[PDB]
């Protein structure tokens, strides 16, 4: 299946993950939307999509998400699969890490899909109760940091894409 990567980003920090996970996962088949410049209405033909937002100004959207947000809600999206992807910091927020991966979950969850990409919360710091799952115990989706974490954030996407591209094939067989 081909599958689309989209995201915004109010700098670069998206779109380097955005790359990446494209580049680890295929792509051949996964392909990058610019969601700054791209309209989320071709995330309507693509089987699969993985989508990346990050938090910004105290769990706020990035700026470029919000103008589509809007049409997210009017988009077919029922049946897709959906991989979450988020970006913050822990040493400054915590309480607001991921907050805006956590308001795509409950966006997208009422869009009829199913998701991938969880993550257990062991052996990371954030506190807030809206990016997660089950009892608290399991992230909605990859979570990323670029102000402290950017030593290893790198190598949190690649795993996170083997995971994904089994999750998604693994539902398509
Ligand atoms: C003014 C400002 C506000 C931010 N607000 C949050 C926040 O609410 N939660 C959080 O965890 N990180 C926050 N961050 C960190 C950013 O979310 C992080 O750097 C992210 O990678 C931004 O991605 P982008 O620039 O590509 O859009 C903030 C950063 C700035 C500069």
């Amino acid at each position: 299946m081909n599958m689309g990567l989209f995201y915004g980003s109010s700098t670069c920090y998206t779109e380097m993950a955005a790359e990446k996970i494209r580049d680890i996962i295929g792509p051949e088949l996964v392909t990058l939307h610019n969601l700054k410049d791209d309209s989320p209405k071709l995330m309507e033909q693509y089987d699969v999509l993985i989508l990346g937002i990050p938090t910004w100004d105290f769990g706020e959207i990035q700026e470029d998400w919000e103008a589509v947000w809007d049409q997210l809600d009017d988009l077919n999206l029922e049946g897709k699969i959906v991989a979450l992807y988020g970006l913050g910091d822990q040493l400054g927020y915590g309480e607001w890490f991921l907050d805006a991966l956590g308001m795509l979950h409950d966006k997208l969850s009422t869009k009829g899909v199913k998701f991938v990409g969880y993550w257990p919360t062991e052996g990371y710091e954030f506190t807030s109760p809206k990016p997660v799952i089950a009892d608290g115990q399991l992230f909605v989706g990859l979570a990323l940091d670029e102000t402290n974490q950017y030593d290893l954030s790198d190598e949190r996407i690649q795993s996170w894409c083997e995971q994904i591209l089994n999750e998604m094939a693994e539902h398509y067989a």
